[PDB]
């Protein structure tokens, strides 16, 4: 409700 | 409701 | 509610 | 499960 | 779920 | 949960 | 009952 | 009863 | 009842 | 069983 | 079982 | 069994 | 089971 | 079981 | 079980 | 269950 | 179940 | 169960 | 209900 | 309700 | 309920 | 639900 | 639910 | 559940 989710899973290999 | 997912999954290889 | 996650694993490898 | 009850018996004299 | 009521009854008199 | 109930009675006389 | 309501599920294998 | 109701299922293998 | 509410869940193996 | 499962009743005399 | 298992009931007189 | 479960009741006279 | 019923009602006007 | 109803009522007007 | 009722009410007006 | 078994029954009005 | 099983109804109006 | 077992009922009005 | 069992088994030996 | 049982097993050895 | 068992086993050895 | 109601079972082995 | 509820059981052996 | 209510049991052995 009213939410952001930017990121999760941010991966640099 | 009334929400913004912007990304999940943000892999780089 | 009314919430943000910026992120939830940052992994550099 | 994340709703919203704006209201239910609007009563006026 | 995820749902809203923004009124059920609006009665006047 | 996660909910909200803004009002449920608005009663006027 | 028994359900997934109002969830997210995210895996990376 | 059983169900996947109101979510989000991301899977990336 | 038994259910997944509500909730996040982020697996990366 | 003879229940009001999930339901929405509304009566107005 | 004879029960009001996550119902919403609204009664006016 | 014969219960009130998770429910919302509002009665007005 | 072997009973007998001479009468219920007996009314007089 | 083995039983005898004479009258239930006797009303006189 | 081997009983009698003679009468139940005897009402006189 | 809910039943009326081997009962009596009388109304005068 | 919700039957009338073996009894005796005697209605007077 | 929420019978009426063997039992007598009667009512005069 | 008002029923009645004489005997179920009669073995001789 | 309102039965009887006479006899259930009747051995003779 | 106004019942009666007169026997359940009769064994003659 | 996988239940003797009001049934009668007699076995001789 | 797997019960006997009103039933007559006999077993001889 | 899983129970024996209102029966009659008679095992012989």
């Amino acid at each position: 409700v009213q939410s952001k989710i930017g990121s999760l899973d941010n991966i640099t290999h």
